[PDB]
């Protein structure tokens, strides 16, 4: 056969895991990159897929793919759908029911069914783990969120089949990364489990009671619209404003100036994440006028102060719904790499009165972690 594999399917990156020897290796794209964009675009002469069409986004907006995970398993009229289609620079279309991405893809009108898009995600982590294995791979576990109902979950399991990959088994993001910790194999009853997921799109909290391997899940809170990328438009704002009042221009409507700002940003924030302070270094952001400059965490935090306090809210709410105490709280779970923030660890950790964080795993990398244990169990191989 072959080996089998931890893909943890992101609303805005995706990641893949392999078992062996004992150990779980994340797997490094050919960029060298551990995650890859869920992002496809379609060009006059080619599909791209992962880091080759979120380096040419500013250029190809319209024709640009994200955010399948979003329509993925849903109908057209749903009130998520039409909502969200606002704020999507490419067509949604309607097909007897279902949404359908239109896009221009070698002077052609072409449609894909959210499955067909995430299906050529999937087929990029594929590729990604036989370039590194050396060897066909074909069996997976696919992870989804807690609260993705029967239509999400089959939706994304046919994206798989459609890349050609054998879902062993759709599987919890939240019980991904409980599995990553090896929680459900702690020496005692039940244990109570908050996993906290600040994501690059999406805020997701999760209560789950594991006893006898059943990962009950109490309460799921959070925001649909709350990541990472929040907190890099904050950053992506106050230079705006700065550029603006440097050299009284509005580099605003130019797309490719923006996104380069936007990717800066993005590196000072992670950045931000080990060190005091970070360089923001661009030749000729706009009208060949460079942009050099730092900022600091303190600067960084301040930006972001009402956003990363407002997280402990669905902390509060995933409680009251669980009916738990904080106290009775046994494990905290970091997933996501905005989780990876001091302040926000510094928040999570002074709510629960001190309580060390389960953090020592990549928390980009966890579901996709518990991903590949649970891949090498269903296959044989654990």
């Amino acid at each position: 056969k072959g080996p089998a594999v931890g893909i943890d399917l992101g609303t805005t990156y995706s990641c893949v895991g392999v078992f062996q020897h004992g150990k779980v290796e994340i797997i490094a794209n050919d960029q060298g990159n551990r995650t890859t964009p869920s992002y496809v675009a379609f060009t006059d002469t080619e599909r791209l897929i992962g880091d080759a069409a979120k380096n040419q986004v500013a250029m190809n907006p319209t024709n640009t793919v994200f955010d399948a995970k979003r329509l993925i398993g849903r109908r057209f009229d749903d009130a998520v759908v039409q909502s969200d289609m606002k704020h999507w620079p490419f067509m949604v279309v309607n097909d007897a029911g279902r949404p359908k991405v239109q896009v221009e893809y070698k002077g052609e009108t072409k449609s894909f069914y959210p499955e067909e898009v995430s299906s050529m995600v999937l087929t990029k982590m594929k590729e990604i783990a036989e370039a590194y294995l050396g060897k066909t791979v074909t069996n997976a576990v696919v992870t989804v969120p807690a609260y993705f109902n029967d239509s999400q979950r089959q939706a994304t399991k046919d994206a798989g089949t459609i890349a050609g990959l054998n879902v062993l088994r759709i599987i919890n993001e939240p019980t991904a990364a409980a599995i990553a910790y090896g929680l459900d194999k702690k020496v005692g009853a039940e244990r109570n489990v908050l996993i906290f997921d600040l994501g690059g799109g999406t805020f997701d909290v999760s209560i789950l009671t594991i006893e006898d391997g059943i990962f009950e899940v109490k309460s799921t809170a959070g925001d649909t619209h709350l990541g990472g990328e929040d907190f890099d438009n904050r950053m992506v704002n106050h230079f705006i404003a700065e550029f603006k009042r440097k050299h009284k221009k509005d580099i605003s409507e130019n797309k490719r100036a923006v996104r380069r700002l936007r990717t800066a940003c993005e590196r000072a924030k992670r950045t931000l994440s080990s060190s005091t302070q970070a360089s923001i270094e661009i030749d000729s952001l706009y009208e060949g006028i460079d942009f050099y400059t730092s900022i600091t965490r303190a600067r960084f935090e301040e930006l972001n102060a009402d956003l990363f306090r407002g997280t402990l809210d669905p902390v509060e709410k995933a409680l009251r719904d669980a009916k738990l105490d904080k106290s009775q709280i046994h494990d905290i779970v970091l997933v996501g790499g905005s989780t990876r923030i001091p302040k926000i660890q510094k928040l999570l950790q002074d709510f629960f009165n001190g309580k060390e964080l389960n953090k020592s795993i990549n928390p980009d990398e966890a579901v996709a972690y518990g991903a590949a244990v649970q891949a090498a169990i269903l296959s044989g191989d654990k």
